[PDB]
């Protein structure tokens, strides 16, 4: 039946720039007279390039432009009609509502939440989402807005960032909001955002531009976060959550084995009862909580993630608008996209139905992708 | 049978142990009348606790034990004969020369290397080493420590920290360093030992043990440091360079793929003239100027590491002493050596030539053992 779904791609809403550019303290939007797109400063690193383009404009303008690629439905429509994809599941991109004021989290995310729906229905059947949730609140605010957001049209799930209620994911105060989530049937999405700190890369690190905190960083975190979940036993204490994990969960196809081997090596652990001989594996929960996306821009990688995961739960995405071409135009076709499809085709062999699996649909199923 | 060798194997020997005992501040080594086994005090938390044992015998013993794991030579022997190992490439283990000061380094370091090499020459065709650097020392003084060791007995490489010389592998200043280990045919073993900022691992870590620092922090800093190697050109500027990387490139293998793209993909790079159409790419350096080893538990991630490097360049290693059995006995078969072993086995079949290379073969080849 191949469609093919994309899972891992990206928004900012109307609703949700409007309130960016309302704030006064990072992150925010400044739009500028010179240039036709706002620009998102999210970092207090760039803040200061601002206040030089605010007052001597020669300087290069600062943060993110705001594109039409993260802001227009239509722009997101087009890049599904040029790049084959006949179903998205968008998502509100980082940083989310972790920012927000603890009083006017719950209102704001119901609000950006309300438009996800809302633009989802503009094209039905080829539009879903997952819902942001307004974690800076009270935890009894945070299981409010997911009785609430499961009952939004198109809703099929959560975005998730890896600082939870601040403190992580194996926070034990998380553990009501993610047996909220799963009694709701909610898939959790868990996606990068704040990386390593930057003092890992060296100090050459500008040199070698964005490369490494978005190729080690990103995917480093996201292994952090759910390795901790997992030494936490959240999976075993939660045991309907399912999991989505950004880029093929990181790393932790690479290092499954070796955080097994340092478990049941471990003095601590084994002392303290803690390695017990009917411990679930971390390989036992790849196979029974995890999923993992297929943003991995490579056979070898994605032969790993497949060997953990199987190819049953291994699903197509593009994080679009994310990596555009450089040079080539980028109202054409997108290669950053095309590698991982092309990955897929080396990896179990183009017009399988592994292919058709992991090419959409996977999502479908597990998504009830209507 | 074909020879196994093991490439990834430490040692701290009598005479850094020595050094380490008459040191005054961390890291140091003291003994006590109520302990079997020196204590190895590396952290500056500990050093509260050194105290409270060095007043009283009733308190507990600080630091962690230097065990004849550790050690002993006869132990490392023992351990290779109850674990199937022929040869092993011996090292020393972390943090090596990096605390020393400049002056003192040079000498500490020759002492060091010439005591690997004495050792190495008591089991004959059984013990090579690779040497540590004086990495603290002038670069002058660097050079001279690489023209020595070559030249001793049974050395066959060089073991390398990800700090370099205090700003890691991709300080210009180091560059005459690569330049010299390339010359003198010695390979780099580059292992990891910084790990990343404990705080990334959240307030909950220590209810882990070591489990995130070890099965993370380790090989995500060698995943680092080769990647900024890798950006700064080094591989290019020093193209008969070979580097083995410890635990199959920490994660290398499976985000090459993904340092590609975020390369191709990236404005600075592309805008500047840094991605021209006829660049090595992480790839092609992955297949022709480093090696991995294969101390990575899983056939999952073994499969990974030799589509990426192939079945010629990839190398058995235990990291023994650093993972002994919790329960079972540690003068028998350690669980750590054997999870690597089965991997291969499972990876690329027993009795196979691909097992046979990897098991040991790759490195008689390489290392001319
Ligand atoms: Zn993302
Ligand atoms: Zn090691």
């Amino acid at each position: 039946t191949p469609v093919v779904v994309d899972i891992h791609t990206h928004m900012y809403p109307p609703s949700y720039i409007a309130m960016l550019e309302k704030r006064q303290t990072i992150p925010l939007v400044r739009t500028f007279p010179q240039a036709d797109e706002p620009r998102l400063i999210l970092l207090s690193s760039e803040l200061a390039a601002l206040d030089a383009a605010l007052a001597d404009p020669a300087a290069k303008l600062p943060g993110r432009p705001l594109s039409t690629h993260f802001a227009s439905l239509a722009q997101k429509m087009h890049f599904m009609d040029t790049n084959g994809i006949r179903v998205s599941v968008i998502s509100l991109a980082n940083p989310w509502f972790d920012f927000l004021a603890p009083d006017e989290a719950p209102g704001i995310a119901d609000a950006v939440n309300a438009e996800f729906s809302d633009m989802c229905a503009q094209h039905v059947g080829r539009l879903f989402f997952f819902a942001a949730l307004p974690l800076s609140a009270p935890v009894d605010a945070v299981k409010a807005s997911i009785e609430r957001v499961k009952n939004l049209k198109y809703c099929r799930g959560i975005i998730l960032g890896t600082s939870g209620l601040g403190k992580g994911l194996d926070d034990p105060h998380l553990l009501p909001v993610f047996e909220a989530v799963a009694d709701a049937k909610l898939l959790v999405f868990l996606a990068p955002h704040y990386g390593l700190p930057n003092e890992v890369y060296g100090p050459r690190s500008e040199e070698y531009g964005h490369v490494l905190p978005l190729a080690l960083g990103f995917p480093m975190e996201t292994t952090i976060a759910v390795a901790r979940m997992y030494m936490a036993g959240v999976f075993d204490h939660v045991r309907n959550l399912q999991m989505l994990l950004a880029h093929s969960g990181g790393t932790l196809p690479f290092l499954a084995g070796r955080i097994e081997s340092c478990i049941v090596h471990d003095g601590h652990l084994v002392k303290t009862g803690k390695v017990p001989k009917d411990r679930r594996t971390i390989w036992t929960v790849l196979k029974e909580q995890i999923y993992l996306d297929a943003v991995i821009y490579s056979e070898v990688g994605l032969q790993a993630a497949i060997a953990s995961s199987g190819a049953d739960r291994l699903m197509f995405g593009t994080d679009h608008p994310f990596f555009p071409p450089i040079e080539e135009d980028v109202q054409g076709p997108w290669d950053s996209s095309r590698l991982n499809a092309q990955a897929v085709i080396k990896a179990v062999g183009e017009g399988s139905s592994d292919a058709a699996a992991v090419m959409g649909l996977n999502a479908v199923r597990v998504l009830s992708l209507k």
